[PDB]
């Protein structure tokens, strides 16, 4: 079937290419972050990295809200003020909202509408589209595309993980090449291109406070995650030399409703999972900083949108 999903996608894109479908424009600058495949690609992390670059602007992130308990357009946080449970928001928007005390977050299937409500209520100076590469109906002033090595040899859904053919790389203004710290790769296209690394430096307790890895020594952990790809987390742990006695691989966006930790055991998971387990005392998350090659170049490129 990957050949008529593909027909549909190609058709859709041609329509947008030729100007047969409406592209709408918000009255402030819009940066899109997205990728080409299902299965995680550093999008959420990159969006948080980006919001941080723009710390001197009023920033609003526009997200779709992936499997949440709420409908329509929803304000998740107002410049840091959380306003819904993580269930109501979707885990990614909530995580962003939580780790970015200075940013607003809006969840909306129709991103343009989300932007309008945000303008009305938050007067942001810049929008970041969380996962907005395929949402061509909303105009973006800077279209950033994340690629991981794996995408390069993947194929269209349902056969493979690609939501669109690799040729659609042409729609990007800038490419970000992710997971360099675990799957390095090069990719030259003549477009502005930036390698993204994750520096795994820190450990969080379940109240989102930094703690030394000191608790991990000469202790084997039970690790788990519910991510786009649990495999890369599992590998990061091995590369870090963290002793992992067991690994539980949960579905992306897993709700942990039936999760009950065993007494005396220590659990290691990600911030994306941890938001759903706040207060469980023996559960920790591996945390990291995002670092971009040629950050200075990315900045000049980003600030062009304000002129
Ligand atoms: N190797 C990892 N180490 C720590 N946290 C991770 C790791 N991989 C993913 N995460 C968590 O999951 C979030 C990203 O979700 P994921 O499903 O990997 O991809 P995407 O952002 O493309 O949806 C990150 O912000 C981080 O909180
Ligand atoms: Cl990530
Ligand atoms: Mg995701």
């Amino acid at each position: 079937f990957s050949y008529l999903y593909e027909k549909i996608i190609n058709f859709r894109n041609t329509l947008y290419d030729k100007g047969f479908l409406k592209i709408k424009k918000l009255p402030v600058p819009v940066i899109s972050v997205g990728n080409l495949s299902v299965g995680g690609s550093g999008k959420t992390s990159f969006v948080m990295y980006l919001a941080d670059l723009l710390k001197d602007k009023r920033v609003c992130i526009l997200s779709r809200g992936y499997k949440r308990k709420s409908k329509g357009t929803l304000i998740v946080s107002e410049y840091g003020n959380l306003k819904v449970s993580w269930e109501e928001a979707g885990d990614e928007p909530y995580l962003m909202a939580k780790l970015l005390p200075h940013v607003s977050v809006v969840a909306s299937e129709d991103r343009y509408k989300g932007g309008l409500l945000a303008l009305e209520k938050l007067s942001p100076e810049v929008f970041i589209l969380d996962d907005g590469f395929q949402h061509r109906k909303l105009h973006r002033d800077l279209n950033i595309l994340l690629l991981k090595k794996k995408d390069l040899k993947d194929r269209l859904l349902p056969a493979g993980n690609l939501r669109e053919p690799l040729k659609e790389i042409r729609r990007a203004d800038a490419l970000v090449l992710t997971y360099q710290e675990v799957e390095p790769f090069e990719f030259f296209t003549g477009k502005p291109t930036f390698k993204m690394f994750r520096e795994f430096c820190c450990l969080l307790n379940s109240d989102f406070e930094e703690v030394p890895f000191d608790i991990l020594k000469e202790r084997e952990v039970i690790a788990f995650s519910g991510l786009g790809d649990n495999g890369q987390f599992r590998k990061v742990l091995k590369n870090l030399g963290i002793k992992v006695k067991e690994f539980m691989s949960f579905p992306d966006h897993y709700d942990y409703s039936d999760f009950t930790p065993e007494e005396g055991e220590i659990y290691l998971t990600t911030p994306k999972d941890l938001i759903k387990l706040q207060g469980y005392e023996n559960v920790f998350a591996l945390n990291f900083k995002v670092k971009l090659e040629r950050e200075e170049k990315l900045k000049k490129l980003i600030y062009r949108i304000f002129y």
